[PDB]
């Protein structure tokens, strides 16, 4: 961490981002970002932000340097000291977040999916693997 | 064989996650995406790992007739060993992922929207089928 998977050909409907790792014992929060470029502060088609400290999972986007309106999933299917598996699945309509074996949240596209060019995973997380199919 | 009806209408972004164990004496097993619950319904995707000949056969079926086979490289399964398969529907075909790698891309031969059922059979101990 901070992880960085470049996506020069972008991502299309039917793309699966598979993220496996450990939330370490003193973790505050971590994030998975689908970014439109490599510059610092690049627009984000999806910002996925489990907050162990506040017991929420936040979803948002960023454009022109300005954040959108946050969406929240139900509860927090993550725990300090426990490993996790997250799927982020691109459809034509948005991103499906799967945590464990349960569909967790659907985030409607706000930026065109064709803008995505990079996946960034950072924060308080010890990554096992990041794979993009 | 195991059968699971599709829950929300297949589309680009539908992911089938299949977990299971290949028995020590396995010859082959298959995952079929079928267009109906009739026996004899078209198969938009037939995914057929062959432990015997160490290949993976891909095919479709239409009106009782099998299509052109796509026999891919090696078998990413082992007798006595567990597995996790993802079948991912995209606009252009089905991504078949096993373990940590996309094994093959099977271009759509039938309209994706005709798929209504997943079937899992052959020499396989099926742990779970999930549709996401």
């Amino acid at each position: 961490v901070p992880h960085k998977s470049s996506l020069p050909e972008g991502i299309a409907p039917g793309t699966v981002l598979r993220i496996r790792g450990l939330v370490p014992p003193n973790a505050s929060r971590f994030h998975v970002n689908l970014l439109c470029g490599e510059e610092q502060g690049s627009d984000a088609a999806l910002h996925f932000n489990p907050r162990l400290d506040t017991s929420e999972v936040v979803f948002n986007s960023k454009e022109q340097g300005s954040w959108g309106r946050e969406e929240r999933g139900p509860g927090v299917p993550f725990q300090r000291g426990q490993p996790f598996e997250v799927l982020i699945i691109a459809s034509d309509d948005g991103f499906k977040a799967v945590v464990g074996d349960a569909q967790y949240h659907h985030f409607r596209h706000r930026l065109p999916l064709a803008r995505v060019r990079l996946v960034e995973v950072g924060g308080d997380v010890q990554l096992d693997s990041v794979r993009i199919f």
